[PDB]
């Protein structure tokens, strides 16, 4: 019989109160505190306290603080990776991402999720959806990317876009819901 | 014969700068201060601070830092209430919350306002209008509530939709302006 | 001939890495993390660490922390400047704001952006395009200004706007992308 990590991990309803997804939440908070206090200058300590929090990095990586996530393990980026300030990603689900990824400040990725029914929400169940964001993608400051989009290689996110449903490879979207406003290749 | 307060709360026109709205001001930064240096695991340090801080709540609530307010007194918030990181709650006027509120992160609940004229915004004078959420609502991340807005009981706020009117009950909206996408339950 | 820095300021491509740029940065975060760590009642001397932050201020000024910013010297503002919680400004290049200004929580200012191409984008070369904010101007809470935007006297940032191309003098916009809702004569 399943955990409750191991049903949240597989997309199925879950309660976030199981001790021990709370332990490792906190584990992923104590990280980010760790991250969001080092200084401006101390660019090792960042890289060695980012590769612990993250699951998978490439070589090179930098996030501005503030950061925020769920549980760090989830959160799988390619090499260069740059994320500005004030990101959150609810990484209750993976977020995977490729190579050469720039996002802007104030993006927000979200996995979490909760039942739309209001009977089935009041349970205090919750669950998740994976992101996938490819390769050379560009996320513009203030977008929002919700839980199950992929992101396909070269994309350009508007910033302030509502991404609620997959973007093709080479579109350029915007808009809230975003939508289709230039092609590139 | 109103004090600068009392015009604050009842709607009308009134000036921030005042000696005793000042110093409610400060105080409630200090309070938050003191709730965005909690550690992960000092919950009931955590509850300790926001029951003091807001004007009431339930048995149980929980706000991930940062959280940022203006007066505290304003917010009223019932049981089992959530709101996760990064929230903004501007309560120049009442802001009040049913149970069994979810609140996603980066969420801004806004009650202060201006004058549109010019002139008149350069009185520097400003003025608010209360915001009223009801039971088993969820507040999508990103979601941007407006003032004078009421959300009816069971509704969901898309993530980054920006409320400019009020939300029927069992309404889903999304969008900006938010406008209704489905209806529920 | 031209140094990274004087490739930037002129809207050029330029490499964010070269070393006077990374040195400017640097000093520009040390400063905002004085400024984020004051205490609610240290007034003074927030007004002397955003004038020395700033490229050029007027007598009076007021930002709630957090704030965020690239370089600090390329923003200037007007008399009577405040700006709400968690603010960011990327200030690439030049970010010029009239007096008396109000901007809400959560807002972005950009003047910082990548080329749209993949292969012109994983160049890492980056450029910008300034910002310039009349006189009397409100910007509402969570609003997103993108990189060479003009902003008439007068005019009001709806909440939540994406701002995505000049704005009239005396008029209000609203949406994303935002366009004129009203005009105030």
């Amino acid at each position: 019989m399943k955990s409750e990590k191991e049903k949240m991990l597989a997309g199925h309803l879950y309660n976030p109160a199981d001790l021990e997804l709370v332990k490792e939440r906190e584990r992923a908070r104590r990280l980010v505190r760790l991250y969001n206090e080092t200084l401006e200058t101390e660019y090792d300590k960042r890289t060695g306290l980012l590769k612990e929090l993250f699951g998978s990095t490439g070589e090179r990586l930098f996030i501005e603080p503030n950061f925020r996530c769920d549980y760090g393990y989830n959160i799988h980026v390619g090499e260069n990776f740059f994320m500005n300030f004030d990101g959150v990603i609810l990484d209750v689900c993976e977020v995977r991402i490729g190579d050469h990824c720039f996002i802007g400040p104030g993006v927000h990725i979200y996995t979490a999720t909760h039942p739309l029914d209001p009977h089935e929400r009041n349970s205090g169940l919750e669950y998740g959806k994976p992101v996938v964001i490819g390769h050379n993608v560009w996320i513009g400051g203030r977008a929002v990317i919700n839980p199950g989009v992929t992101i396909g290689d070269n994309a350009v996110i508007a910033s302030g876009a509502v991404v609620t449903k997959d973007v093709p490879a080479n579109a350029v979207v915007g808009g809230n819901p975003a939508k289709v406003i230039k092609w590139l290749k």
